[PDB]
């Protein structure tokens, strides 16, 4: 007879309610299982009724894969899930945190920190729209963004994924959501999930909650703060995400006052779902439930019980799915975990799938391939790159002639530094590889390239990654541009207690600037000890992690556009002041939030 859930002309809730009514137990749990593509197989996916797949940092089908290949891969997996008795389509998620950053040839936009310096939430909304197209260009329908953490201690290896330390800023920046998912209807209820169609993608606000408040900025650690401070600092943006209709929420690895977020039934269920009235689905993090115990995985049986009862709807296993499903099947068979729970988690996972119309467009659109790396997107990124640069210094002394903007016509000029011609570096973490990489890892334009493509044909550009004083003073240069800074990092692998850039860097800035007037470009995902650099430089620019369009940098350096960006974070004097944020008593910055020197165009 007539199968309601299959009829597209029917209401979302009606269809969810109808399908859930036909589901066994194995299928309901299947919908709650998300696994790495690495352990996925048509059989596995079909036999275990897998409801979702993902790709961790660098989990690509083939290094250098085209968009078609990706689509084919995803389509391969979907073909399998569609063959289940009920034919429930799977949702493929990936970390498209600053473009479809895992794909080769994908436009790599500035990381969050840099975007916050722009204060242009509309620019961010356009980035989300772009990223939507490029993630859909590869057949994927779910991006694990935006990360709306409010980094409070730059020693945290994930600070670059935080728009600001000022929640107000992080809120205005949730505009990425409507960009990735499309805008929500006038009526729209705050908390209901939403996605416009096959040209948009489901978004994920992460990581609930207080991931940017751990002690010392130790990744995944504990956040010791009172409910009020937690609610007015780290909680706010989420409220915004509810109104903008965010589709999902990933839970943080970090604990609050000693309690693992994955086990926090009060915040996850009581506050997020019950109070904020979140109707989309909640997903764990990579082995996030295993990390509830200590050691991790020491009692997976507890992790399922504790996490599922806490209120989580989907688990990112992402490898030992057989265990996860066996363990959960048991708990339900034992009455330990009530079916109402499973019913709820599935109800949410489904509601989101019908809403985005996954049941109507489960397969890719080869027409969408072209989107990947589209020039218009690169221009957009280029714009954001320029707008995110924050001028800290521009003249060794009050009386000096402003170094920037530099002339495009000069006899001979010098570009140097470790980050000068290193695409991987200017891109930073989460680029091609999980930890990011060094060198020409994708399609882009390094700073050097931009420069050679901006100066007058009669301007001799000489490159020297790390020259000595002697070389510079004898070069006959009119000026030099040195780029240095941090190296690509991601999560824990990036926590830093000394926060001083790697060498050589300062040695190079000092060697070059001591030989000729210089403009120093600092590549970093956060504020770092900068006095030494500022001291040796005539002008110094904080470019954070610009991404693939180096021209964004040179656009400012040569005055085609003037610096407008302003510090999204507080720049410290020494790392022992930390934590130190706007509003604190001992607030003794080296550069307050909002600081940013400027210049004018043409
Ligand atoms: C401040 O604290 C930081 C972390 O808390 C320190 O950085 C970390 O230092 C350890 C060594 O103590 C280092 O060791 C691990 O990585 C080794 C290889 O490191 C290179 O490759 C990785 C990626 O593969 C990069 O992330 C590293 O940044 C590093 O990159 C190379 O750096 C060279 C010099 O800067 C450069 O010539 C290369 O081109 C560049 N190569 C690439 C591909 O980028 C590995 O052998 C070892 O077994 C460990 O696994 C960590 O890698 C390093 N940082 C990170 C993010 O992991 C920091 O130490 C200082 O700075 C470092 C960059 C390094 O030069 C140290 O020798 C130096 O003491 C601390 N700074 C201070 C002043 O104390
Ligand atoms: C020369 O460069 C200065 C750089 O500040 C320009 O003035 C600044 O223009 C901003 C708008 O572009 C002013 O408004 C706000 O700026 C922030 C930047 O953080 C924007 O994000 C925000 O949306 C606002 O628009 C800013 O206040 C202003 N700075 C000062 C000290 O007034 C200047 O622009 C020209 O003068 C200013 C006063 C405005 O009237 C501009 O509209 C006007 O074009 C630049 N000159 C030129 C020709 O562009
Ligand atoms: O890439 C998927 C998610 C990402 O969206 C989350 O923000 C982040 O917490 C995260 N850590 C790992 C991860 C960490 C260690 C080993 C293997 C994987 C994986 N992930
Ligand atoms: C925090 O980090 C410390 C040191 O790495 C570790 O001993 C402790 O168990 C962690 N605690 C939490 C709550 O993450």
């Amino acid at each position: 007879d007539y199968v309601l859930y299959k009829d597209a002309t029917k209401p979302v809730e009606d269809r969810v309610a109808d399908l859930l009514g036909r589901m066994t137990l194995a299928e309901k749990i299947g919908q709650m299982t998300q696994i790495e593509r690495l352990v996925a197989t048509p059989d596995v996916l079909r036999d275990n009724f897998i409801g979702s797949l993902l790709s961790g940092g660098g989990s690509v089908p083939r290094k250098g894969a085209t968009a078609k290949e990706w689509q084919d891969m995803v389509d391969g997996f979907q073909k399998a899930c569609m063959s289940t008795r009920l034919g429930i389509p799977m949702i493929y998620g990936i970390d498209a945190v600053h473009g479809q950053n895992n794909v080769y040839g994908a436009t790599i936009f500035p990381h969050n920190v840099g975007l916050g310096a722009t204060r242009d939430p509309y620019l961010v909304k356009r980035i989300g729209e772009a990223t939507a197209l490029e993630v859909r260009a590869t057949g994927i329908q779910y991006a694990f963004a935006p990360c709306i953490a409010v980094c409070r201690d730059p020693r945290w290896g994930r600070c670059y994924e935080s728009y600001s330390e000022d929640r107000r800023i992080v809120q205005s920046m949730t505009e990425l959501i409507p960009g990735l998912q499309g805008d929500v209807p006038k009526d729209f209820t705050s908390g209901m999930p939403f996605v416009a169609g096959k040209n948009k993608v489901a978004a994920c606000a992460k990581h609930f909650v207080g991931d940017g408040g751990t002690v010392d900025g130790i990744n995944e650690n504990n956040t010791i703060i009172n409910r009020e401070g937690l609610m007015n600092i780290h909680m706010p943006a989420y409220k915004n995400a509810m109104d903008k209709g965010v589709s999902t929420v990933m839970i943080s690895y970090s604990s609050w006052n000693g309690v693992k977020m994955h086990a926090n039934q009060d915040l996850v269920t009581g506050y997020l779902k019950d109070t904020l009235k979140f109707k989309g689905f909640v997903i764990s993090d990579w082995e996030g439930i295993d990390r509830i115990t200590t050691p991790a995985g020491s009692d997976y049986s507890y992790s399922v019980k504790a996490s599922i009862l806490a209120g989580l709807d989907m688990i990112m296993v992402p490898n030992k799915y057989q265990q996860f499903i066996s363990i959960l099947t048991g708990h339900v068979n034992g009455g330990v975990i009530p079916m109402s729970r499973i019913d709820d988690a599935v109800t949410r996972i489904l509601r989101v799938k019908f809403t985005m119309g996954l049941f109507e467009n489960p397969y890719a659109d080869p027409a969408m391939a072209e989107q990947l790396g589209k020039q218009e997107h690169r221009d957009l990124a280029r714009e954001a790159a320029r707008k995110s640069l924050v001028l800290l210094k521009n003249g060794k002394t009050s009386t000096d002639a402003p170094l920037l903007p530099l002339p495009k016509k000069a006899p001979k000029i010098l570009v140097a530094g470790s980050h000068a011609d290193n695409l991987g570096y200017q891109c930073g973490g989460w680029t091609i590889e999980w930890q990011g990489d060094t060198g020409r890892t994708t399609v882009g334009t390094t700073i050097l390239e931009a420069v050679k493509a901006a100066v007058d044909p009669s301007t001799v550009v000489v490159f020297a990654e790390n020259p000595d004083a002697e070389f510079v003073k004898s070069g006959g240069f009119s000026y030099a541009i040195v780029a240095v800074g941090e190296h690509p990092y991601t999560e824990t692998k990036g926590d830093n207690l000394n926060l001083t850039i790697p060498e050589p860097g300062l040695s190079t800035v000092q060697a070059v600037c001591g030989g000729v007037r210089c403009a120093t470009v600092l590549i970093s995902g956060r504020p770092v000890v900068v006095q030494p650099l500022l001291a040796a430089s005539d002008a110094l620019v904080a470019a954070w992690l610009p991404g693939s369009e180096g021209q964004g940098v040179t656009d400012a350096l040569f005055g085609d556009f003037g610096f407008t960006g302003r510090l999204p974070r507080t720049w410290f004097k020494s790392v022992d002041q930390l934590p130190m944020n706007v509003g604190d008593a001992h607030y003794d910055p080296l550069f307050r939030l909002g600081y940013g020197l400027t210049t004018n165009a043409t």
